[PDB]
């Protein structure tokens, strides 16, 4: 309600933010939290962080610059920048935490640069923020500059739906969507402003710090800038064999250096406005939350964007421990596998094969926009923006299906835990997906289907695959399991699991593998009719 | 011996338990002892009379329970798929445990019938034993090739039986039937031809009666629809849930496969792969009871259908005054604070209900399970609620307003269920001290007052609790001044005198005011710690 900055400096970029006509903060901070607090508690009554602790922090926490020190040699000629929108939506985020990121944002962002901070109500329903409740936001927020600007959708749409009514209302020629619960590092916002203004098809993604959710202890983010994804359609930081594949002058880029990435880790970035809505903005078929990151990734460097990581734009961010719709994840899984062409096959494989409501009829749509557009293929992406994966063509799988051993009659079973750590059995075949098994030949990982972060090791027992040795099979043409390490074989003598001499005349080592041969083209499957 | 002389109607399999001289593989017992004590031979016999069974034949002739129109459906038994039929058993005596193998084989087509496999979960039995008098194993010789025992050297449980005949058994499609049942006729083929259209059906035969005190058929009187108790047990639809159901689904017709929110028992059919698929049996469920339950929210939340075929009958003994084993007290706890995982918030409500225990429920196994719901994609517990059984009292927490002590001022006093809470006795008015036995909830869909350790008791006019009824004999409201006001005839409970009685309404009269605690559990449920 008042667009003045009384008391602007280092620090405090918009003055000073939240304080009463009669010079009291605008808020009441907690006291510290009781001495016999039950952690796992109160991070199950926080939302997945401690409550009484953010209540007890001060809004204006100072926070430790994260960047390397050469991020803080950069000049930036804040006249010359474009502005940007700030938009923050959420969907019953604490008071402390929601108006801590407002103060971090405003506190830290210099206001020449800063068109306005929009905040979206996401359908809210605590008291704090209701219509129809006691005010408190509504009335905290004209102790802040006019910027602030709160904005209501009033039934919650999600995460995409949340950031489009955003997105769409915001002036500047770049947004920057940032979460509900963060403390950025300094000078967080030049960085992405130069960046996008050289080139508006780049969409650039600050680095992100922790706050722990018990403690909310300021610790270093150590994730690298490259994402790639796996197969159950998820993002996956580049692990240590894929980023030795980068070309040798990527492998270890400066602190500075903007670098791209193939996908995106959740939805902090920056773009500008008007690219983003021609490279397709986000699919509002989208249900809440999921899969969004990656379907935008794919869209976007298929259709003429760039994704880079700005390691000079810091921004902290509090990850949950405690927690806190139907059938949503795996529609957009669904809705994702579009621009995946051909590799969808494995996708749906690996998630199940789900038969789902993916909305066919507007999915078709977003295919005639994809045609329209030009947009190149998701070969082109695995080969050009992914070339460092472990699966660049449906080639690099050439088995998926049952392991069984003809001998005692048997298949090879991942016992109902495709996640990494128990052993594998051997069962009377049945045909289901707890007993199929796919094959990465770049790192010979033998793997089931429905977990392609879980591999077989020669102790007959599934763990995090890692591209080591540790982990590398070969599957011989006479039908044997050998372990390249060792050079010995799996037997499945005595419906027992273990490592033996390599001999092709014991039919006990002998393994049938059904090849992978998927089609040219992925054709979805049908859908069926409170 | 897979051949079969004597195969006709009512013997498909053949005479079955012949030897070789023409004589029967068992003698009969002479007509039980005129004098017999039932309630006496009832807890001798495990919960049945043993001295009839021992007495009635093992191809014992039962009544057709299904509807007319049932037999005038038509069977392909060349395009069915067939199916491994598996009967687990403990300590099941030879009577009741060869007559539900002669009824299966007598009543069941050979062509849809793979094989008969008995699991011996460890009996101790000496006419079961390895080492006892091998009645078993020389009067399976003389029946078909298709029946074959198995065992488990030690007990292992209701699930761990059957888990071990699922996975030793080779049909397509496994349908699991208690030791102590008596089949109508073509029961299988529906079951088959259901399952054979959608693999991720998993399809239940309907229940039919057989007295444990005189043997004598009795059609069930309980329709297909199965709810269950925020007691964690299953419960037939009632009148007042039925009448909730659209129109055109309260009286469906007698051949209409119905969906059911839970599963009465044990008694269904699956396709083996999907039952595999969809996590089979969690099999950390320790000995007896509520992995039908369990199975049935992963079922529904994880892609499943669970239905229910009326024109499949199968006629089961229900134990009374007996039982026909023992299994340790917290066992039953511990499987009910595992399905706990799949009820997401609505488990606070649960664990409230059976007296908030403290066991040791495998918390590290069960967080394995809570990983694979995720990797599958499972949907919540409220979707399950809105959608699957949306006919119940509580489809959302909001629907419990009220959870705690019913505290007159007054006279400083609380209801107390006076140690029972069980229907029938009267309710006491004493000192508050915050225990289970002073704690109250409100069902506001139905008004129901009911002590927190039992919904299916509730408090009446009368001073006393009895069995709930969604009717008006059972309806009450709480004013917003406190009071509990007996819709029917408008009158309000009074404390007035430290007894219950009924009195003009007034919100003058202190001796009618009642506070009760407003229920506001978390949106998340935390386990408690082992
Ligand atoms: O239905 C929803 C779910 C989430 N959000 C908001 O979207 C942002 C991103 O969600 P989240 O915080 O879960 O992201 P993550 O914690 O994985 O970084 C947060 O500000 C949420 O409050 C929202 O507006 N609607
Ligand atoms: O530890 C156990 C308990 C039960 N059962 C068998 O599992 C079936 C189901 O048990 P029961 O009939 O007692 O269940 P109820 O119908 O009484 O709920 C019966 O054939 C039991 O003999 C078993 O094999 N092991
Ligand atoms: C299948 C079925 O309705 N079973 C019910 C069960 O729900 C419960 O009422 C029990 C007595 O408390 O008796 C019986
Ligand atoms: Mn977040
Ligand atoms: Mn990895
Ligand atoms: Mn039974
Ligand atoms: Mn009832």
């Amino acid at each position: 309600a008042l667009e003045v900055l009384e008391g602007a400096g280092p620090g405090r970029l918009h003055g000073r933010l939240g304080i009463k006509p009669d010079g009291q903060p605008g808020y009441t901070r907690a006291p510290s939290p009781p001495t016999d607090l039950s952690m796992p508690q109160a991070l199950a009554r926080g939302g997945g962080f401690n409550l009484y602790l953010s209540d007890h922090l001060e809004l204006d926490r100072t926070a430790p610059d994260a960047r390397h020190a050469s991020c803080r040699q950069l000049h930036y000629d804040l006249s010359t920048l474009p502005k940007a929108s700030v938009i923050i939506v959420f969907y019953n985020e604490p008071f402390s935490t929601l108006m801590r990121s407002v103060h971090s944002v405003l506190n830290g962002t210099p206001p020449q640069i800063l068109e306005e901070l929009i905040l979206v109500d996401d359908g809210s329903t605590l008291p704090y923020i209701r219509e129809d409740g006691n005010q408190q936001l509504v009335e905290y927020l004209k102790l802040l500059p006019a910027k602030v600007r709160l904005i209501r959708n009033e039934v919650r749409k999600g995460i995409v739906g949340a950031r489009m009514k955003g997105i769409r209302a915001s002036r500047a020629p770049i947004f920057a969507i940032l979460d509900s619960h963060i403390e950025v590092s300094p000078q967080w916002l030049e960085p992405l402003l130069l960046r996008i203004k050289e080139d508006s098809r780049r969409v650039v993604m600050p680095q992100i710090d922790g706050i722990d959710a018990e403690t909310f202890k300021h610790i270093a983010g150590g994730i690298g800038c490259k994402l790639g994804f796996l197969w159950k359609l998820m993002e996956h930081s580049y692990e240590g064999h894929q980023t030795a594949r980068l070309p040798p002058e990527e492998r270890q880029p400066s602190p500075t250096d903007f670098q791209t990435s193939p996908a995106m880790a959740g939805g902090l970035f920056a773009a500008n406005k008007a690219f983003f809505f021609d490279v397709g903005a986000y699919d509002e078929d989208f249900q809440f939350w999921g899969t969004e990151n990656l379907e935008l990734s794919f869209r976007l460097w298929q259709c003429g964007g760039v994704l880079e990581c700005a390691p000079c734009s810091r921004v902290y961010h509090i990850f949950r421990k405690g927690g806190s719709p139907g059938d949503s994840i795996t529609i957009n899984k669904m809705r994702t596998m579009l621009w995946m062409d051909e590799y969808a096959d494995l996708a749906w494989r690996v998630i199940g094969k789900p038969r789902v409501n993916y909305r066919p009829e507007s999915l078709e749509k977003r295919r005639e926009w994809r045609k329209r557009k030009g947009c190149k293929s998701f070969r082109w992406f695995m080969e050009n923006v992914f070339p460092e994966g472990d699966v660049v063509t449906l080639d690099d799988v050439p088995y998926l299906g049952p392991l069984r051993n003809d001998k005692i009659g048997m298949c090879l079973d991942n016992m109902g835990w495709a996640s990494p750590g128990h052993a594998v059995g051997l069962e009377y075949c049945h045909g289901g997906d707890t007993q199929t098994f796919m094959f990465f030949r770049k790192v010979g990982h033998v793997m089931p289907v429905n977990d392609d972060e879980a591999c077989l090791q020669p102790s007959g027992r599934l763990d995090w695959c890692r591209g080591t040795a540790q982990f590398w099979w070969d599957f011989t043409s006479s039908g044997q399991l050998m372990f390249r390490e060792t050079k010995q074989c799996l037997s499945a003598f005595g419906r027992k699991l273990r490592m033996v001499e390599c001999d092709d005349t014991d039919p006990y080592q002998i393994w049938s593998w059904t090849a992978y041969n998927p089609p040219d083209t992925f054709t979805f499957p049908s859908v069926s009719r409170g």
